[PDB]
């Protein structure tokens, strides 16, 4: 299925077409049934009066069928709470995700009535519902999707970016939804390398025993009992003289069995999704680099499978991390933070990055801190904290803050015999999601001298049985000021 | 220990002899203490009056010693409920299984007073108590067992069949009781091939990577993490021009650790017994083919070990089955149904079987449906359902019906990304044992156009620490009309 | 909200009307867009061609909107499995239950195109979706519902019965949905007495200490720690000279905390629904007696609350039942079977009933035997077993059989010091749901000399957060031959 | 034991004296061993050189003995993270709480070298270590404690306030530490009434059946199964013409067994502490009103015991709250939010409060959001959120923000039959601690038109086996601008 975003209502192809109209109630109230909109809608809506009559009756928000199978109106609420995004983009996903198109549909046509500040989140929300991945052996249909944005200020360059963002969103979700017997560490390295090639990146791949020899103890020791070997992949977009040097470090655990401290019968399904951080960072990097990204930018992907054999990590094991510090592993399922400790140290030490983001499906505890729609951000930099929350609101990839207090909470990871433990299996003073992030930061002085932000996306990376494609929209809005894209600037 | 069934009371060898007399109360009441019976019993019972006095006193059923160590009378109840077998054959097993014979016993002599409809189940029940398998390093004794049936209608050919049935029962139980460090997949293939040779079968063995290449995704992917490789074994008894074409498909999981969704500390012991279906089908095939079986008959054994390594099945994995359909594995311990989906498809597609039975120690849930004495049968064919229940009653291998409703229950296995999941780990609309069977049937249109019967024997395949040898008696009575055996015809 | 069933399409009141059309695909294919149907549907469907075009496109089954908010077509599948009802009535409930009507809807008009054998189950399925009970403090709307049945053979008397059946269904569900702080034992006694008065019944109420004095040890000892006292209520419809004498005994546990063997935090919610058996028997009795029921009929309601105090049942307690037999209570949460043992003994001994039905939300184990749509029936009478399965199919209140084997399974309830225990907390030979029923039957010789049927409806009595109103439709079809209703005769 | 705070080092009584010196490293480095300090310290520290030598050697923070039993120096760190308080007051508690004084100690003398912004938190931290409550039958000693603050800017009025704050802190902790067989609902009403009398408050007590009659369904129904009756206590400090009208609503669950959804064997100990919110609000009110509080102020205490009997709340029960809204109780252990829903509605409706704080030991989930040192604040007012975080830093009673999103999260409490449920026992979209607060706010439109702040203090209210006395310091700093106290103004 192909998704194209266009600036203004235009005709779609020949072939059976499903029509979905999307807007906030206040915007829809002001839409005139005339012109190109009338041309598109009058198959399903009789005339202007019937249009106006319907808009009068329908509530503050919801989904209303305009035909027995081919057409829908989605009303987005106007009101929002301060913890929400004022775009209410999640409401589009909620109403749209259930919709199925008749078997012989060729085209899906969206007419999106969105004000300029809403366009990006609304487009992304629609894109997320076009799930690339299926292994069904019948019934597979490819559709031609046009998202036609009705918004004065939108440029043609904006529409290119939104098409690329839609792709980055759907790619992130595809990578997440693919089972790990197919998306192995090798396959995810190959996926990253494809983006590396497309973006003209400098590509570094350190794999298997090369990781051990190079001192990547976290990445190596976590992944050594996988069926295919661990890897660290760097895509670098180097801009001579750039003022910023930004790293996007992603957790790429292609499957997490928990390791020898194994997950339960009901805990282990869904664990193909434990690489959602790496997928989201990779696809964010792709969207940004496609649009004239003016600063130096690196994607650093820590790609392992956490599995069970006599050579696997065992609780009590002490390993030496890339940083040179020792970690006592008391929880083999707290493996993401080990691999990210190496990725973030590499970004600081080797890449000389001065802004380091890491994003990970890190903890089940994250949902108890920020719920299922907000990623949980922990940073040494207060201004960056405010800025990423603002970016979450503008993108629809919501972000809530975690407490940053290494002085109060790092003692939760005290070890008698190593520099630290990787987890605490009892009562601790910190929120567990914060403590998990502090294990990562402990290998770069908790961000001292630079800006470091850890983002835990375990719950917002998925809804139901599907990846959401979280990450590309967030980082496009956060770092989009360094692109050529008018709506990001 | 050797077991011979004879038509009428006869002398036994020289050597210390244990005597066990068995009968329903009403039959025993009519036995005259004279003739050959008196000859055998008067070591232990004084005369006719003392015999009659005892029969008067003893209750409606039980076991009564006739000597301090050498002799017993077992009284079988006459009454039975409609859900039971009117043979009450389980009562013989209950009373007999505890009996031990003195160390220096050479012979065990049974005098079985049974009416013609009871003989087969009663003989089988006695046979089950002679457990072949032991690895004790002292105390091992081999006995000469004669089961002398006192029944007017019995023929000498019947006695040959009953001896063969006794062997098939004891062989099934031996295979079940043998620990899996000895009965590996390789060893069970060898056992099936021995029966293949003895029966003059056409033998097909597809093993290891040959399964993968041939498209047996269920059998291969389940067994790939075993210490010895997966196999599919077919023994074919082809009868040109036969009207029926019958397949006996058996679950041969030589050990089930549960896989990466591992069984618990108390759940995993006994899991050598997870090949009881394959053993019972193999030994049923053997008993039938020994007696002039007039229709085309196949034994199809799916032989795997379900174990734990980095290459094992993981929940989320999607595989392609022999049928070409995809299955999302969300439960690595729901492995029997995966391997049987291939076996049943093979029987339909390759063997052209038009009656397909599969029998398996499939689910713990089975005991909550049919209890511990009845196998649970699910079939698309109502007449076959009645016929197998009738066969259960006549054989003593009891069978109770499951609901057959793919329309109501198959939705329990819905998958977003594959054709189906293999299990449901939450609330479901179907009985879990039925849903387990429907996963198998989903790969042959739930039996459309043919007769398909799935039989879950998890609990009735064992009592205490011992296999019961369930299966040969059931299928001998069910399919015995196609043999030369008078009592089956 | 009022529900009226009419014989043929007729006009509805003034006021905003929602229209729902219901039929099997094959029936809908043959409907002509003319006459009264056209009059009703042409608000929403343009003309005959558009009607025919739509019917061509829509799949084998589902729900299709005919308007943005006011109208729906529900297509019922034609095909069904042998374990299902050929009415497919559950499909109506599945598609209809989600539908919401706009706030200002006055009328809901159903046009039901059903063949004669489908009408009763289809009407009941629609009725179940009109939930009487709500304590919402805004948004409450009462609707005028007309179910217009288009069926040649239907009589006006049939339509009266179907209206009464709809009421009995909705009343059963109302009683179930009402929280137990409102529907106390006292309140449920009052509800039964209201039906007693309306039906001109002879009414007996034995309450509190009168139960103890009268020897109702099961009912008394279970309910003695409730906040309001235990009761046994009998409504009798005595027909001099009748050939049959039928008792409907219902489990009326208004709330089940489990007792001192208390339910878990997640196990205890929903336990207001533990009186669903009593509600269903009461409302079945009501529907039958309204229609000239020609045999002697009794409703016997065992009404208790199972709660926690120093005077409550404790495991180890031994009580004397109405039967005079002693029961060792080893499970205070196996309380339904204790109260029903008294109700069934009373029906036999005092009422002289020769057909005794008991219906109960008895066991969580029931779903593992018969799933969530089928009640599980255990009876001493094979013909009655077949007849109730047939009644389940005709009514849509599905029934599946349990094994009846007191000889094999009653030993699961062996006690060293009382006549029996009420449960087995370990491994047992019977299906647990069957063993639960056998505790009841043990107090009437397992039905010896009469017909006894126990029906466990724990799961089919509810879907989601709502009672289904199971029971009235089943018993109307089972016992409707004794009424004046043409469609039941 | 009596605690007096003084402005400057002064002599203490006759009698054996323990000396504890407290300061940040940077402050201690600048202290001259002369004058009054030398007079006090030279018992334990030889002279200036030995003083300076020691200060040079000791690390950045810790505790160092100055005598074998009588004396200690506590060094407080200078550095702090942004999530911490820059006072580092918790470090004082950590080092001091372990200290024991010899049996015959009469006096404890603190010399506190603190800069003006640190004084309040440091004093409070010392006060918390003087635990009032003990029922030991030997070894009980009362001490005379003088905390001598060495700080230029401190006034004599400040020292009065700090003495009162010390008392409020120790009183809160005493109430918390007292077992509930002593601190019953009656006893806690009496405690509140004592403060009511001392402060010249208008006192309202609504108790037992008066709560039911007055419509306090939350307070009444939660507490009705306690051994002593539920109560609602209001202390009002009414200031004619005041611009603000502030309510402090506290959760006073004197013991929480969990109710019929009972707590576990290891979950139930410590549940005397479930009234920590009410204690902290009461003692905050006391400290503020003692110091010329210029605005209208109310303490509203919801005082219940949540226990187990046949009349207790049961999950499924639906009650009507003071607000008139209905709540379906699906979790009897989610009882604090029910009682607070009434308290907050009362504060809005009856008291006309326009700033409403509620504070509660509400959820175990709170520690997963904000950890064990920070209360978790959820408010409709962003400025108030910032202001209370600032107050947490200045007081040492730390506060972290929760997400405020009723639009996103209130759907977690959806009910089919009541206006809402009180909890969600499965997966929810919100942080569970936020959802718990939203149940409270749902009864006042989530704060619409006013300022509402909910503060969950479950973990920060205690360390080890002792109440911390959290709350008085926080509200003194938050609302101290309305007092006459120079250091608060
Ligand atoms: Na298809
Ligand atoms: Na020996
Ligand atoms: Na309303
Ligand atoms: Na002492
Ligand atoms: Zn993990
Ligand atoms: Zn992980
Ligand atoms: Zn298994
Ligand atoms: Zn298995
Ligand atoms: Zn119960
Ligand atoms: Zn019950
Ligand atoms: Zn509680
Ligand atoms: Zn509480």
């Amino acid at each position: 299925t192909q998704v194209l975003v266009r600036n203004g209502i235009q005709a779609v192809g020949d072939g059976l077409t499903s029509l979905i109209i999307v807007g906030k109630k206040s915007v829809l109230k002001n839409v005139t049934f005339e012109g190109k909109f009338k041309e598109v809608a009058q198959k399903f809506v009789t005339d202007g009066d019937s249009w106006n009559s319907m808009i009068s009756r329908i509530p503050a928000s919801g989904r209303h069928p305009l035909h027995y199978e081919l057409a829908h109106l989605i009303t987005v609420p106007d009101a929002s709470s301060r913890g929400n995004t004022p775009t209410n983009a999640h409401s589009i996903y909620k109403e749209l995700k259930p919709i199925n198109y008749p078997e012989d549909t060729k085209n899906v046509h969206f007419v999106l009535f969105a004000e300029y500040p809403d366009v990006l989140s609304h487009v992304a929300a629609i894109a997320r519902t076009f799930c690339k991945f299926s292994m069904k052996t019948s019934g597979i249909r490819e559709l031609n999707v046009n998202i036609d944005v009705v918004c004065d200020k939108l440029t043609n360059e904006d529409a290119v970016f939104l098409t690329d963002l839609s792709e980055s969103v759907r790619e992130t979700a595809r990578l997440i939804d693919t089972p790990a017997n197919i998306l192995t560490t090798d396959a995810l390295v190959d996926e990253a390398v494809k983006v590396g090639n497309a973006t003209g990146s400098k590509i570094t791949v350190i794999r298997g025993e090369e990781l051990l020899k190079a001192g990547f103890g976290g990445i190596y020791h976590v992944g050594k009992a996988g069926p295919t070997p661990p890897a660290f992949v760097v895509l670098s977009h180097e801009v001579p003289g750039s003022t910023e040097h930004i790293a996007l470090v992603g957790k790429g655990v292609v499957y997490d069995t928990g390791g020898l401290q194994i997950k339960t019968k009901t805990g282990m399904p869904n664990m193909k999704r434990d690489m959602g951080g790496a997928a989201g960072m990779l696809e964010a990097y792709s969207a940004l680099v496609k649009h004239g990204f003016s600063q130096t930018l690196h994607a650093c992907l820590c790609i392992v499978e956490n599995n069970v054999s006599p050579i696997a990590n065992k609780p009590d094991d002490i390993i030496k991390m890339l940083s040179g510090k020792t970690v006592e592993i008391n929880n083999t399922d707290a493996e993401g933070r080990l691999i990210l400790a190496d990725g973030v140290f590499y970004a600081k030490e080797t890449l000389k990055a001065t802004t380091i983001f890491d994003m990970a499906t890190l903890t089940g505890a994250q949902a108890w801190l920020s719920g299922r729609l907000h990623g949980a951000a922990m940073t040494n930099d207060e201004q960056l904290e405010n800025e990423i929350i603002k970016a979450g609101k503008a993108s629809g990839d919501l972000v809530a803050p975690m407490l940053f207090a290494p002085d109060l909470f790092f003692g939760d990871l005290k070890s008698s015999i190593a520099d630290m433990k990787n987890s605490n299996l009892g009562k601790m003073d910190g929120p567990p999601s914060a403590v998990a992030g502090l294990l990562i930061g402990a290998h770069i002085g908790f961000g001292e001298g630079l800006r470091w932000l850890h983002l835990d996306i375990a719950a917002p990376a998925e809804v139901g049985d599907r990846g959401t494609g979280y990450g590309p929209a967030l980082f496009s809005t956060l770092l989009g000021k360094y692109t050529s894209v008018p709506m990001l600037k």
